[PDB]
């Protein structure tokens, strides 16, 4: 660790690691989104637990590793995911802090 | 109730700025990249649109920005000539080219 | 016209940011994917520059920030070396890689 | 026209991603000031509302967010109690507190 | 001018100003139009020529000076207006760089 | 629950960026307020902190940013002199007077 590490412009950028990291996991979302307005799926796109739920149809379960993003935060292995019925998504069960085990003391 | 969300109202309401902010980045990233050649018309950013650099005589022609594709009845496409006076306007004007309306 | 129109004057504004964003985006993005291994010199933003992790003896050179690229007198990178006391400072410095002046 | 304009486009497209930021920037700035107080419940930004810091059996209730003033069909107020467990979930849920719909 | 002006801390701030001044007015445009949301007026309120028109009756003529944004580009004293009408706002006209003598060479 | 929910868990993520960008905004806007005036010292961002325009023998001193609060161990401000060379560098250094560690 240097003064590199401890000057103004590092302690910036690092303080919004987690900003950008989402924001880009946004982005990615809303694009995924628009590439695919013309296909009209049962369950539209969503995003919750910080996570896109790319569109999708009736019995349909997706499933996707925990947010990257807070994996320094993960006490264990873990996944979560989502039901497109016919009634659009189920809720997201188990959610993130449950399924991966989120920590910060 | 999970389209009702509030984390979904957050994020759906602001697809439009987080496809228009890539757009404009991308844009950016574009006109860097080329700015060592020095055209007669440089690059800009019109009717939220990216238009190349570009020599006179040319026409630039691109799609309707696709972050307004629920809007449109149809696909159309946006153009631009340079000219020794510099970019024109677009044609047709982006209401007509694109068929864009709101209820 | 449309070179001086306020839909281009904004977004030439905005270009530095935008730039700048995308940049420390990819360092962060670099520096996630990275996290599994523990380097020496681990990843840092200085000079509005990513510095990716890197181990002792290794000396990072990138070109001097593109954004800026007006503002350059000369084609420069910059560099900053690994040793076992961490990261070096940049060199040459900024100014002088770089061939940095406002005009 | 001028509504159609793409300018105007931009910016209501964006409008309540502006009125999101703002409130949020307000919570962050309220959070920091009090941060020497060290309450039961630290503050929490929940159903994009703002919850102040606050004591056991405290129970705040402010109005449900103006951003969506648009899509309600009343006033209505969203409350949290504050517990020696932690913040209670919102009553009543968004959805109903505020008469929220989209067509 | 000293090592503080030319430091990338301070260079990464200037090169942004202008895009914090023309955000900043966005805000209050958005905020301003949301506080009026319950009056329903003639034309309702819009943003261009990087400028806020608030909501308007028909017959009125907003006049504002040229974003302050660009003081310093300006080579002449100057403002810009819009008028409400029976079937909505007018043009902007004259616009920015006419009204406001904007310049950069 | 509430507290652990991912709603909070973005905001207080992104906390930081924006109390930084709150006072990015109140710093661009004080210059241009004072744009008309021309100090000795001009206006200038350093150290995460805006150092309001100034003239020869002034000192500025603000409170550490209040948004690294929590990695404090002290009551800290910053201090810089206006100079006829200009600004001085921050005194005393960042990580000393504002007593600043990473736990």
């Amino acid at each position: 660790s240097s003064g590199v590490d401890l000057g103004t412009e590092n302690l910036y950028f690092q303080s919004m690691r987690f900003h950008l990291e989402i924001q880009e996991e946004e982005t990615k979302c809303a694009e995924l989104l628009r590439s695919q307005t013309e296909k009209h799926k049962a369950c539209s796109g969503v995003w919750d637990n910080i996570t896109c739920w790319r569109p999708a149809n009736v019995g349909e379960t997706v499933t996707v590793p925990c947010p990257k993003v807070f994996s320094n935060f993960y006490s264990k292995a873990g996944n979560i995911s989502k039901n497109c019925t016919s009634d659009g998504w189920s809720e997201t069960f188990p959610d993130f802090v449950d399924a991966c085990g989120y920590s910060d003391p």
